[PDB]
Order: structure tokens, then sequence, then C-alpha cells
């Protein structure tokens, strides 16, 4: 697993599910909780070791999958929660999945999807944080650690805590020309070269180059 | 002790502690976590295996139990704080528990028992959620994932993060008759002919099964 | 290892790291996570075992190092994260990590230090609680569980949940006459005479004992 916690493991290599989708370059660094990626952080994911020979069958269909952007940085004990309500509805009179086997026939399946786990490019998730079901995570957003997401997560956003949103990182013009120019769609070369630009808070030097050379 | 994460382990086949009272039904499902309900969900519970030895030479006195009703969906990494304060006392000049022998006969026990914890029946207790000692959860209520709970929960209240309590599951009136018809101490062919019922909305439905069946 | 809940270790006789300060008798009870001190609870931080060869080549420098005073509880989890921003920066239009091997030598390492994360003495910290880097915590503090410390404690605060204060535990002046006798530095013996005052509430006694006795 990880030797160190100077380690982070390339996602897009790693990850085998069917239903994890990951982009360039992201990581997750999680030493400090021993196991991989998709068997500490992808949680209650149709189509993993535990749980593979179920998916292969077909016997529930089709699922709510994780999509993960490029440059994201997962650190240690982050969790995606998936699987939905996993059979357990508040607005009927009983939240205990019941069984078939053990109930007969009559019992509803209270399961129901609750959309894809969607996040964004360049994306800081914070160590040991939950993302809850079908929680969208805007590009360049970040998550404090021991987070609680329940709700979609605005671009560059800062959320702390039970999904109390700081700030955001730079001005609404400037994030919308972040968001326009897309620079982690950029060949690689073109960020080799603007890393300098990269590691500053220069966005409009960004977008001239931009303009100039990318597009 | 758990081979996937739709299996659920009925508690009151596999709970060893006289201090631990589970009704029917009630699983625990903590693939996630590895261990077993009473070796990482219940934390110092006197008469668990590493403590047993101790335990029963009685030196010990009287300490709370763990009572949880039946139908109780308990998802992974759900934990349940007991032995009350653990002998720190914050009202005391030093919380640090003092030892007999490095520091004398003068040593005054600090530890207070907090009361039974009790979980009702049909409470779903969301993953990774801890409760505090001395805790009574109301039938019928939901603790969210992650959450801290450190005060009594209502019956039929829904209860996410440091114990903010969301809404009401249903009515007043309704909570009143769900409260006195007891669903989950009927007879299992009644539960089996009004699975449907369970599986929906229609309190007073189910209430005119109890009149005309029940009693 | 841990063989029960009921044991603690001394972290004195058992601390490695040289980037590590701890006073006298203040033990970590880390049954229910199982690993050591150093290896669970304080995280991110070089010197310790998979980092060792890391930290030998002076390769990173001066680090932010963790104190903890005399007479702490550290309880299961409690985990100190070191590392600063691990080299994210929120300011910066990028949160990702770059390798100067991946990318061009324009990466600029946007790593900083917090600051020494110190503890006083006499501070109970609470179960899975979390002390962000660069935190002091004052004398006699409590840390409620799965707290997250992100400021500075005041000393003799209880403070719960995402840096709720709650109280204080004793009056003001009270504090104040803890703060200046100090009857954790005292000599053993002058604590073990004690004893029957620590055990209680009577600050009047203790600061009549060091006129008398030790000052
Ligand atoms: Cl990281
Ligand atoms: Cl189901
Ligand atoms: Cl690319
Ligand atoms: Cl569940
Ligand atoms: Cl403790
Ligand atoms: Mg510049
Ligand atoms: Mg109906
Ligand atoms: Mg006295």
């Amino acid at each position: 697993a990880f030797n160190s916690w100077l380690e982070g493991q390339n996602l897009k290599e790693q990850v085998k599910n069917p239903n994890i989708e990951v982009g360039d370059y992201s990581y997750y660094s999680g030493f400090y909780h021993s196991k991989t990626f998709e068997e500490q952080a992808v949680r209650y994911l149709l189509g993993d070791a535990p749980t593979q020979e179920v998916w292969e069958s077909g016997q529930f269909g089709e699922v709510d999958k994780l999509r993960i952007g490029k440059f994201c940085s997962i650190a240690s004990g982050a969790t995606f929660m998936m699987a939905g309500n996993q059979g357990h509805r508040a607005d009927w009179i009983s939240t205990f999945p019941f069984s078939k086997k053990e109930f007969g026939e009559g019992v509803k399946d209270g399961f129901q999807r609750a959309g894809d786990t969607i996040v964004g490019n360049d994306v800081w998730i914070g160590s040991e944080a939950m993302i809850m079901p079908g929680v969208h995570i805007g590009d360049g957003a970040i998550i404090g650690a021991r987070a609680v997401i329940t709700k979609n997560v605005a671009p560059y956003s800062v959320v702390v805590g039970n999904n109390v949103v700081v700030k955001k990182r730079f001005d609404e013009n400037l994030i919308q020309t972040l968001l326009v120019i897309k620079w982690w769609d950029w060949p690689l070369q073109h960020i080799k070269n603007t890393m300098e630009i990269l590691c500053s808070g220069h966005i409009e030097e960004l977008e001239q180059y931009f303009i100039k050379n990318v597009g």
C-alpha cells in the first residue's frame, strides 16, 4: 500500500472499478488509513472486490458512479459515500431494510439512487472528510479536514465543518476567467511553461498566456 | 468478521457481554471497520474480552449498560461511548486519573456513572456516528452520519451534525399513534401482513390494522 | 500494543521522535486504534519511522515540533496534524503539489511552517479529536471528543465540536491561582501530599499549601 505519508498513489493507473471515473494526476495520499483508495475511500460502490461477483451478474442494474476530475488531491481518510440511501427511507413508517427471505412478499425495495458524485478539477479534499451521495464539487474547491459535505459545492469555494462555506478563493470575475480558460485541460508543455504563474495568485497573467498561446 | 458491505450481523445472536441488551433483528453492518460490534462499536464497556478477567473480579462498581431496541439499523463505524467520565473530573483541580500505586493512598476515585444509554426501536444510526454516555434515543429516530449525540433524542426525530435537530419524521399525532401501537412488539406474522403499509407513509392504515387484528 | 482500554502507555518513556517533546506522567490510551502514539496520533511529522531516512539526510531542514506538557490525558484517536499546509496553497491558482520530476523546474514549493504545536499541562483531549497545525492549548484545558481545534485554546477552557468554546472550568481568579502555583511542576512528594486536595475543587487549599510549604 503506502510505505510513507510522503507517498501519493496515482488513481487513474490503479483504480479498476468500472464505476470510478478519475482524471489525470489526481492522487490519494492514504498512508495513515492503510488501505487503497478503492477499499477505504470509496464506500458502498458495486463493482469492487468484496462485491465484484454481485456486480457481474447484473442483479441490481445501473449504479451511481463516482467521477473525479484531474489535478485533485485526496487526503488520507477521505470518504466518498455511495449507494444512496441504502434502502432506508425516512418517509416510510420503518427505516429498517426488511428482507424478502425473512419477511416474505410485500417488501418494497426502499433503495433509490441519489445521482452520481461528481468532483471537479483541482479539488483539494482534506483528511478524513466525508462526501455525501449525489454531491457535486466544483472546480478549484477546497474541502477542509473532517468536513461533512451534504450540498453541492460552488467552484473555488472553501467549505469547513458540517458544510460551512467560509469564502471563495478569488474574486467572482477571476473565478469565471479560470472556469473559462481551464488550465487543467491544456497540453502538458503549456502547463510546464506556465508553472511559475500557477504557483502564484496572478490569474490575469495566466489569462494573457492563454489568449496568446493556447486559445 | 465481514465478507462484504451488503452483509449485516444480527446483534442478539453474537453479543456476549451481559451489559449489552439488543432487541430482535437489530443488525450492525460494519464492513469498512473490520472488527465486530462488541470490538469496535461499543467502547469502554466493562465485560468485553480485554477486561473480562478484571471485570469478573468485581473490584469495580456497577457500570452503565447498553440497551438497544429491535429493528435498529447501525451503520459502519457507529460508536457507543461508555464508562461515563472514565475518572476524568472537569470540576476537580486536575482531570488526570492518578493511580494509587504511584501517588499514595490519598488518591480519590473520580469516576462517576452517566446512566444507561438506551436506544429505542426502529432507530437508524448513520455511519461513524458517536453516542456519548447517558444518552437515550427515542423510538423511530434517525441519527445522521458522523453525528455526535450528546443529549437525549426525541422519538422519530432526525438529528445531524453536532446534535442539530433537523425535523421530525411525521406529524406529532401520527407519531403518538406509532408510539402506542408499537409495531416492533407485534407477532411476526402481523408484521409480515402489514409489510406493504410499513413500506409506506400511511400510518392510520396500520393503526386500523392494529385496531382490528392486534388489540 | 494495547492489551486493554484500561491501560495507557507512558509517553516520555516511549517516544523516539526527536521532533516531539512530552512531559512526565502524560499518557496515551489508544487501544481502540491499535497502533502507538507516534504512528497513529502524530501524523505527517518527519523523524518517525517511515520518514526517518528522509529526516536524517537534512533534506527539509527545520520542521514544526510537537510539545506536550505534564499530566496530560490523550484518549484513543486524538490526532495531531503536522507538516503545516503540506504544500497546498489556497492562495495560488492551483492547490496541487506539482513535482519537479513530472513538471518543469518552474515548480515553486508551496510548503509553509505553521509553528510548533504546543499542548500545556493537565490537558485532557477527548477521543478522536483533531488538533490542526500550529495550535497552542493552555494548561488545564479540556478538548471534547471528535472536536476539531483550529485556533488557540485558552487555559482551563472546555472546547467541543468545531472550536465551540463551552465555558471555563473555574472562576478567572482561581484559574490565575492555578497558573501561578503550577502544581504539576512541584516535587512529586508535594503532589503526593496534596492528593486529597487535587482530587477536589478546593483551589484555595492548594494555594495555602503552596504558600506554606512550596513557594
Ligand atoms: Cl495531500
Ligand atoms: Cl435493499
Ligand atoms: Cl492534461
Ligand atoms: Cl445501512
Ligand atoms: Cl482517558
Ligand atoms: Mg507573476
Ligand atoms: Mg396505503
Ligand atoms: Mg478539601
